[PDB]
């Protein structure tokens, strides 16, 4: 299998196991995960929950522990940021030229469509900033790219956005 690590850090922010779909004309990519919910499995211990009993023999405590959230974010240790308006503004500029920079000195040919699409596919989160999550590998590096997580039009599965011109493969089956 494939992996997908960012261009900047390197860092493996998903990999081709899941359904990954190029956008904006291949200039991003959007990685489907899944929610996957936890509430099973008959044992309860004092790590997790459970209340100390000690008189009368009808008595329950609850732990109450549900875990819910996305795959990918809890394989890939994805790392949810913040960020503002404005600062965005800065942000593509300052994330978008550590990629063109470092394109131009790889595929310099490719520099071009990025800077367009950047602008263009920025702009469009933007106008929905309140929908759209700022998400990070487990390095959660300022100075990288930026996962825009988001759920599809059933408002259940959770995809999030990459940048190709931003972000690396490699083929490790081992």
């Amino acid at each position: 299998m494939i992996i997908y690590r960012d261009l900047i850090s390197h860092d493996e922010m998903f990999s081709d196991i899941y359904k990954i779909r190029e956008i904006a004309d291949g200039l991003c990519l959007e990685v489907e995960g899944k929610m996957v919910s936890r509430t099973e499995g008959n044992i309860d211990d004092s790590l997790i929950g459970g209340n100390a009993s000690a008189e009368g023999p009808e008595g329950e405590g609850t732990e109450s522990t549900v875990i819910t959230g996305v795959d990918i974010v809890m394989n890939h240790h994805l790392q949810e940021t913040s960020f503002t308006k404005e600062a965005y503004k800065k942000y593509i500029k300052d994330y978008m030229k550590s990629i063109k920079g470092k394109l131009e000195e790889q595929r310099p040919e490719r520099v071009k469509p990025f800077m367009t699409g950047a602008a263009e596919q920025i702009k469009h989160i933007l106008a929905n900033f309140k929908n759209y999550q700022f998400f990070i590998g487990e390095n959660m590096n300022p100075d990288g790219m930026v996962a825009l997580l988001d759920y599809r039009e059933d408002g259940v599965t959770p995809y999030m956005i990459f940048f190709k011109d931003g972000l690396e493969m490699e083929k490790c089956l081992e």
